[PDB]
């Protein structure tokens, strides 16, 4: 409600850079000495983007526990997050096994493989059937199950195997394909309609590990799913959209991971995607079929 009229404001002022900008001037500031460590420089895709010591996932085999993500817990909407950058070469083992350690159930990939000319993340799911996926190093398998590809997105069904003890898991991979970096989505309704299916899944519930969510740097396009269905998981929980301060969440968010959401577009887009989910949330029902029909999934 009063966030319908902050967005109003907002607009009509065009100061959403300035509202950007000083939601980064107000964020958390924590050391990453462990990801700056020199045996580490090969693991992280982005000089600039780190995870918080206080915050990071550790690796339980007792080599070297770093990989580039980070816990987002949200105490007041309880629900936990992962975030990580797109995986290199040489980190897909350690991956998998943040996944399996972990618990997840499910995988949001925001990016491609390729973006504008560069690798931007590893392949790191196996595309056939028949050529499984082993990692060596962390003694995991990953078969692929069965694809559903839609047009803005596809939902894969992964077997991750643990080599050591055989014990085997369904692993869900929800792979937004429309999404370039640093830039919206094109409607808030095909986002929804993706987050919707994330949602349906069971992949977000309390009784799996926290969700793994990643792009190629983890911060911006993961930032922005992140933002969004926490704040519409907020006023789900008191009722109360009214209640739910957008910029107030994001800031709590980057007390775990800098840097989430990276341009003030993005910024303008979570309130967007927001304040129409809430349509949803407080008792529309038929609106998500409504996103379905303008998201054109073919
Ligand atoms: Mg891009």
């Amino acid at each position: 409600m009063e966030m319908e009229k902050e967005f109003e404001q907002i607009d009509k002022s065009g100061s959403w850079a300035a509202i950007y900008q000083d939601i980064r001037h107000e964020a958390s500031d924590f050391p990453c000495r462990v990801a700056k460590l020199p045996k580490n420089k090969n693991r992280n895709r982005y000089r600039d983007v780190s995870p918080f010591d206080h915050s990071r996932i550790k690796l339980h085999q007792e080599d070297n526990d770093y990989i580039n993500a980070s816990l987002i817990k949200m105490e007041e909407a309880q629900r936990s997050y992962i975030l990580t950058q797109g995986p290199l070469p040489n980190t897909c083992g350690h991956f998998w096994e943040m996944v399996w350690e972990q618990k997840s159930r499910g995988v949001v990939m925001l990016n491609r493989v390729m973006e504008k000319g560069s690798l931007k993340c590893a392949q790191y799911w196996p595309q056939k059937e028949e050529k499984e996926m082993i990692f060596e190093d962390t003694n995991l398998k990953l078969t692929l199950i069965s694809e559903d590809i839609k047009s803005y997105y596809t939902v894969r069904q992964l077997e991750l195997e643990n080599l050591t003890t055989q014990e085997t898991r369904e692993i869900l991979h929800f792979h937004y394909t429309n999404w370039p970096d640093q830039t919206a989505p094109e409607s808030p309704a095909s986002f929804l309609n993706f987050l919707f299916k994330v949602r349906e899944s069971g992949s977000l519930s309390p009784e799996h590990g926290p969700v793994v969510v990643h792009c190629s740097a983890g911060i911006g396009r993961s930032g922005t799913f992140c933002l969004a269905d926490t704040c519409l998981l907020l006023m789900d929980k008191r009722k109360d959209p009214s209640s739910v301060d957008i910029k107030k969440v994001l800031l709590e968010m980057r007390k775990f991971r800098m840097g989430l959401i990276q341009t003030a577009d993005q910024l303008r887009f979570s309130y967007l995607a927001v304040i129409e989910g809430a349509k949803f949330i407080m008792g529309d029902s038929s609106v998500q079929d409504q996103w379905k029909e303008l998201s054109h999934e073919d």
